[PDB]
């Protein structure tokens, strides 16, 4: 029969264009493959998560026992994945986080059967940081929501910031999903900083781009890449300028990349975003699971020890991970001009999360 999939993502809400380029990327990697992994059908199992932790532990039971699901792969909100893994990890499922960043899944959390294709938290934000120091700023306000992956974001920025010398002078966190944001932005010009740090991720950094040029700061804006992916056609002139940092650029030039980008813009009309590179990777990584245990799926102890020792081109470049299972990879420095982020340079090259806390 089919592989059973179960794909745990935010298909509403103030997430859902990530859950979206995440399973898109997903099922245009399965159908480059003529619709298989490992010579197995692919069915995919989609649970909304409504990116909503009180309902992570029901979900997550409901495609593993209900569902019955092969392969578990979710999710975006950083408070949905921690519960997820949580039960994955004790279950033994193979399991693929293809974009929450919480720092716990590749350090206390780590396990044998549970990998990630994106990042970690505290490791972007301190890219950045650093970046940021590098740059020649000395006086950040920071601006988020205030869930996990905000203060975790913001968290590893302020250790690069303030160990580069740097002086954050104030955090200012917003509810999730709230996108009322003029008051954050009067804070702001009042404490006259020289830079500003956010994290927001979809339609809500939209809005924030937006606002944030309506005001007319004259202070430079600053954010871990998923401030501006996916939103840059929409937020036209006011994206201009604005600095990120991310494992992803468009316009990466190797092989893969370039067969991605086309063929994603051939089936979806719009560029692939970082979420989507994630989400095709997830693919990449279950193939080659699948393909060594020959489509056996009750091989679980041997799939996912072939997935921790994967590597493949990515459309970011080599893909690897460390011994916690999170990716091994290059971070760039990049700029949002004319529409689409830039690569200015590598800001980080690739080394491992420092997975404190990950035993075994």
């Amino acid at each position: 029969g089919a592989l059973k999939v179960g794909l745990l993502l935010p298909y509403s809400g103030t997430y859902a264009p990530l859950g979206e380029a995440i399973t898109r990327g997903l099922e245009l990697y399965v159908q480059s493959q003529g619709g298989k992994l490992g010579g197995r059908s692919i069915s995919f199992v989609k649970v909304d998560d409504e990116s909503a932790p009180p309902k992570a532990t029901e979900l997550t039971t409901k495609l593993i026992q209900s569902e019955k699901a092969d392969v578990l792969i979710g999710t975006v909100h950083s408070g949905v994945a921690m519960a997820m893994v949580k039960i994955a990890r004790e279950d033994g499922i193979p399991t693929i986080v293809p974009n929450a960043g919480a720092d716990i899944i590749t350090r206390a959390m780590c396990a044998p059967n549970v990998f990630r294709t994106s990042f970690a938290n505290g490791q972007i934000g301190r890219a950045t940081g650093d970046a940021m120091i590098k740059a020649g700023l000395k006086k950040a306000v920071t601006v988020t929501w205030k869930y996990a992956a905000g203060e975790e974001m913001v968290s590893g920025f302020k250790k690069s910031f303030t160990a580069g010398k740097g002086e954050v002078v104030k955090d200012i966190t917003i509810a999730f999903p709230d996108v009322e944001f003029q008051s954050a932005l009067a804070e702001i010009a009042s404490l006259k900083p020289d830079c500003v740090y956010a994290f927001f991720s979809g339609g809500g950094a939209l809005k924030f781009i937006k606002d944030y040029a309506a005001a007319n700061l004259g202070i430079p804006l600053w954010g871990p890449g998923f401030l501006t992916d996916g939103v840059e056609a929409a937020a036209g002139p006011a994206g201009d300028g604005i600095k990120t940092v991310l494992h992803y650029v468009s316009d990466l030039d190797n092989a893969e990349n370039q067969a991605f980008v086309k063929s994603f813009e051939a089936a979806y009309k719009i560029p692939p975003d970082v979420f989507a590179v994630q989400g095709w990777d997830a693919g990449q990584l279950l193939d080659a699971g699948v393909k060594a245990v020959g489509g056996d799926v009750a091989k679980r102890k041997e799939l996912n020890a072939a997935m921790a020792a994967a590597s493949f081109a990515s459309p970011r470049g080599p893909f690897k991970l460390s011994a916690a299972h999170n990716p091994v990879q290059n971070f760039y420095l990049r700029e949002l001009k004319g529409g689409k982020s830039v690569n200015l340079g590598l800001a980080a090259p690739a080394v491992a999360d420092e997975a404190i806390g990950c035993k075994l």
